[PDB]
């Protein structure tokens, strides 16, 4: 079965934010003012990849995650004025 790779972008509900993020074919997409909390579900059926993802915008509490087939695999809370969060796995 293919490998399922989510990012989720929380932390301050309401609050708008530009996002990077690595997709599957090692693409790195763009989605400008988002609402959080926010998720994306990407899938491949490669059985190693490497997933990345940064945020920010006018939140003033933000984190990530990046959960691969329901697990955590990493997790980041910033907390300040406008603040960016940063989630890397590289080997997801």
């Amino acid at each position: 079965d293919p490998k399922v790779v989510t990012y989720e972008i929380f932390g301050t509900p309401g609050a708008v934010v530009d996002i990077n993020y690595l997709d599957l074919d090692a693409r790195t997409q763009r989605v400008n003012d988002v609402t959080l909390p926010w998720s994306i579900t990407l899938s491949t059926t490669a059985p190693s990849a490497l997933a990345h993802i940064v945020a920010q915008g006018n939140a003033d509490h933000i984190g990530c995650r990046i959960i691969v087939d329901g697990e955590l695999r990493v997790e980041s809370v910033s907390t300040g004025v406008n603040a960016q969060t940063y989630c890397i796995e590289k080997s997801a």
